[PDB]
């Protein structure tokens, strides 16, 4: 089926298109050329730095009578820097007002690690670290129910969180919504079996972020691992005349995970949706699962000293 059922009896697409990276030269473009060729599940950040042009997409294309809004899964997170209680709020709505909606389908806390409060996304002190903020998850997930209450969001999520920081949400004294989502990186190179057992068999939602290996992050060194130019992968493809991508995003579909594979090129936007009308064999998705080697492709080393830094437990 082409959506999964969450907590809150909504029913969310499971292929997705991702915005990160996504230029605002052309990403209204991207997601306009989605919306035509079957996307309805958009990811975006307000930390993507494109969040207007995403909404100036939507907004054209419900005028056109393409779609409505009830047939959209948006998707947002809380940046970093706004995990004090007092700046929740006021986060999600300018991620609101500048996608041009009135509400959110989920929301996401996206690091479980808060930041020094400020314009700044990233603040480093003079020696490289990220500078903390003194907030908890704990405060910051009663800031993100209130949300919910308030009816800003439909449901609330988190994002690149361990299962013993999950736990923590999940045994909160007096928790008012369980995460419906936990968002993190997953592909063949980092096949994350431990964490997904974890989180499905507590009703949680896994959405696969990178599923590509992200060829596009911005410090990619050329002796890194490529997912798309892997000949093994490559020959499983061929095996199936689909690509190496169509490949790749079909893999989590079949482990009952979302996936958000982004491009702003038309072609491959097209191409990647076009996975439901093919199956990886049990041999395949076995094939996929060996190639796994923990490798992260998002993990900044200046916030490994952070109190939540996440990597640093198994899983
Ligand atoms: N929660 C978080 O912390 C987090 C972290 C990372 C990512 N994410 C989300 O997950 C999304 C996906 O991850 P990602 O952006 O890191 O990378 P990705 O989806 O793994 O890879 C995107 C890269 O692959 C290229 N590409 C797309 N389709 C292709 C195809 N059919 N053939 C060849 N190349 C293709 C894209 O190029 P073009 O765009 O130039 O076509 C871009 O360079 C993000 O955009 C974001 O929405 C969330
Ligand atoms: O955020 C995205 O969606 C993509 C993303 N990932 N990364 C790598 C990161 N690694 C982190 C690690 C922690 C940590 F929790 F681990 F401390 C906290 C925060 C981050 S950002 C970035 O540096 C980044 C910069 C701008 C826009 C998007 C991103």
């Amino acid at each position: 089926a082409s959506r999964i059922l969450l907590n809150n009896g909504a029913k969310m697409p499971i292929l997705g298109l991702g915005t990160w990276k996504s230029p605002p030269g052309q990403v209204t473009e991207a997601v306009k050329v989605a919306i035509d060729v079957g996307y309805r599940h958009i990811d975006c950040a307000h930390v993507y730095q494109n969040e207007n042009e995403v909404g100036v997409a939507i907004q054209e294309k419900l005028r056109e009578q393409v779609v409505k809004r009830e047939e959209l899964f948006i998707v947002s997170k809380l940046w970093c820097t706004y995990h004090e209680k007092g700046l929740v709020k006021g986060a999600c709505q300018k991620t609101l007002s500048d996608l041009k909606l009135d509400y959110l389908d989920l929301y996401l806390i996206h690091w479980p690690t808060g930041f020094k409060p400020g314009k700044e996304p990233f603040p480093l002190d003079e020696s490289g670290n990220v500078v903390p903020s003194d907030t908890n998850i704990l405060d910051t997930w009663a800031a993100m129910e209130e949300l919910v209450d308030e009816g800003l969001v439909k449901a609330i999520g988190i994002s690149n969180f361990n299962h013993l920081q999950v736990e923590m949400i999940l045994n909160k004294p007096g928790l008012k919504y369980k995460p419906a989502v936990n968002q993190i990186e997953c592909h063949p190179y980092l096949t994350q079996e431990k964490l997904i057992q974890y989180c499905q068999s507590k009703g949680i939602v896994v959405t696969a972020y990178s599923p590509l290996g992200s060829p596009d992050r911005p410090w990619a060194k050329p002796e890194d691992p490529s997912l798309l130019e892997d000949p093994r992968i490559k020959a499983i493809a061929a095996k199936h005349n689909k690509t190496t991508a169509q490949v790749l995003i079909r893999f989590p579909m079949q482990r009952n995970l979302v996936v958000i594979p982004k491009s702003v090129t038309p072609e491959r936007i097209a191409e990647n949706f076009k996975v439901f009308d093919f199956e990886l064999s049990s041999q395949d998705m076995t094939t996929l699962l060996s190639y796994n080697r923990n490798w992260r492709v998002c993990a900044l080393l200046s916030c490994t000293s952070h109190k939540d830094y996440p990597f640093h437990e198994e899983f």
